[PDB]
């Protein structure tokens, strides 16, 4: 619905990325108050990282736009996808997502 | 940092899942204001899904709330060569997924 959170002269938008998009990096089209812009997501990006799109905030002074990464998942994988997910789980076995607890 | 957000008589906690855990499903140990519980995460789980854990909310001699494990997908650090090759194959296998469908 409304796409932007207003924080002072800045704008923030939730940027949904497929997990492979965050891991590999990707070039994504992101909407602004006027026209869309191509944003380069760096490889290895994390949930919640703020990608700054300088100059695309409120043109009061001219603020920035921040695309805040949220990782989104496709639906239940089919068998081919599961096998790959299992390999990746094995590949990244050292990763502890609940290191806090 | 404090783990539980209070909402009326219910508690809410961020449940961090690696993407393979959300896709494949998993059984996770979740903390409570007392004893940790065992929670089943279904395969195909989605970001922001609210998984209920009855009775683990705020206890009062009148009413006991629930605890909700809210899913947040988290990523490891930048991948090595093999992991990168697996991410590519996953991307190709799930090429149909459009996370930015909305836009």
């Amino acid at each position: 619905h409304p796409l932007f959170d207003i924080v002072g002269h800045n704008l923030e938008i939730v940027l949904p990325l497929a997990p492979w998009e965050a891991a590999l990096g990707a070039k994504v089209t992101v909407p602004t108050l006027k026209e869309s812009i191509l944003l380069t997501v760096p490889p290895g990006s994390q949930a919640g990282q703020r990608l700054r799109i300088k100059g695309k905030g409120l043109v009061s002074h001219t603020g920035d736009l921040f695309a805040v990464i949220k990782i989104v998942m496709p639906t239940k994988p089919d068998e081919k996808a599961r096998e790959l997910w299992q390999q990746l789980a094995a590949a990244e076995a050292s990763f502890d997502p609940r290191k806090t607890w």
